[PDB]
Order: structure tokens, then sequence, then C-alpha cells
């Protein structure tokens, strides 16, 4: 099975990938925001939306990945090995969850169509050579 | 926060962890079942349902844990211990994923409300002294 967590939401991992990694806030800040804005909806007995369903699982999944990453960390004696793992995470699952959390949280905040529009827009912008390609990259906004 | 992944589905962690562990098939069996019965729905662009969405996340989460655990194994252990971290994962959180995968795959196959009454009835069964519980433990079948 090849499942792309974005696809039922109108995007793909490639679409998210156009964005530079430093575009995304830390996982810690994203989780703080999810709490501050959607905690009750997230904890309630209603589906609310497919983003909430998706988000609920991502939040818990990240708790299992940190437990595993902390465990590996304590089981490595060599500080260079630890550093290797942390870099690997940061650049792989860690960025993956930054992207995924940012996406669902932004869809909830701005609306799914607005985020998808922005991602397409940014993807064509970033990929237009410097010469052309206006000075102002696209904006993400409630309007 | 405190999120119970079953609550939007009318269940709780407890309703599940209440059944015996031996009850839940292994992760590998559930994943193969999900592919065999639902691969197309799962890889498709429609939500299909809240169970499909939840099932996709669950499957991708286990895959994230496995990718992380395998990479550590292969690249930071001697070859003979390549599976060390995978094993730690299976032992530490294997059961909790087996319940989650079994619950959505089952609600997809039998319908949620049918799964719920099976869970409720197993708990009622088991909480009855083995004398009015006709060994007919209830089963999820047909």
């Amino acid at each position: 099975m090849d499942i792309d967590p974005y696809k039922e939401f109108g995007a793909t991992v490639e679409l998210l990938s156009f964005l530079p990694s430093d575009f995304f806030p830390s996982v810690r800040d994203l989780l703080d925001t999810a709490a501050a804005l959607y905690r009750d909806a997230l904890e309630s007995p209603e589906h609310c939306s497919p983003h909430h369903t998706a988000l609920r699982q991502a939040i818990l999944c990240w708790g299992d990945l940190m437990t595993l990453a902390t465990w590996v960390g304590t089981n490595l004696e060599d500080p260079a090995s630890r550093d290797l793992v942390v870099s690997y995470v940061n650049t792989n699952v860690g960025l993956k969850f930054r992207q995924l959390l940012w996406f669902h949280i932004s869809c909830l905040t701005f609306g799914r169509e607005t985020v998808l529009e922005y991602l397409v827009s940014f993807g064509v912008w970033i990929r237009t050579p410097p010469a052309a390609r206006p000075p102002n990259a696209p904006i993400l906004s409630t309007l």
C-alpha cells in the first residue's frame, strides 16, 4: 500500500514539498497552537471534520515517535550516534510531521480551499526562475 | 491534551484494552487484511468515511515508527541486531496499534454499531460468572 496522507484532502506529499523546510514552525509550537485553538473540538465525541480526525491521530502518533526517539537516544552511548539520529529525525519524520500538522491546522484556520490555493500558488512561484517570478511570493490569508 | 482516538467513533481505549490481548491478530496480519480488503479505498482521494481517514493515519503511523526503528537498526547496530529497535516498538506499542487497526478494519467490515455491541457484549460476557455465560462467547462473524 502506498498511502499519501494528503490525498483525501486534495494535496500530496510533493505539493507540501515545494515549501522550504524552514517555512514550517516547530512541532512543539504546532501542538501548542492545536491546543490553543482546537482542543475542545479535538477532545469531543463528534468527528467535526476529516481534518480533526486526521489531526487527532497525528498528535498521538507524534507522542509515540518522541517516546521511540528518546528511547533510542538513551540506548546510544556515543554522542555522535545520538546526533546522527536527531539529525535524521529532524530531516525526515520530524519535518514530515511539521508539514502534516501545519497543513491540517492551517486548513482548520484558513479553510481547506485557501490552503490548497496557496500551496499551488507557492509551488508555481518557487519554481519560476528568479528573473521572472514577481518579488512578492503568494500570501496565505483569511482575507 | 488528552485525546482518546476511539471517542469520535463511540468507543474508548478501555472498551478495547478490556478484551484479552491474544484476541487481536498481529500487526502484520491486520495490515495485510487492510490491503487485501481496502487498498483501493485507502489509496483513493475520497475520505470514504471517518474510519477510512482514521485507518489511513494509523497505518501511516506504524510505518513511521517502523521506518525510524529499521533505520536505527540497520545503520547504528551490528547486522545481527538490525531488528533491535523494531522489536522494542512491537513490545512497547504493538498491542495498542493492533487494537486500533483491528477496530477500524472491523468497523469497515461489519459496520461500527455492530462492532460496538460486540465489544459491549464481550465485556458483559466476561463479567459474568462462567455459569450463566453460555460458553457461547459472542463472536464477530457473518
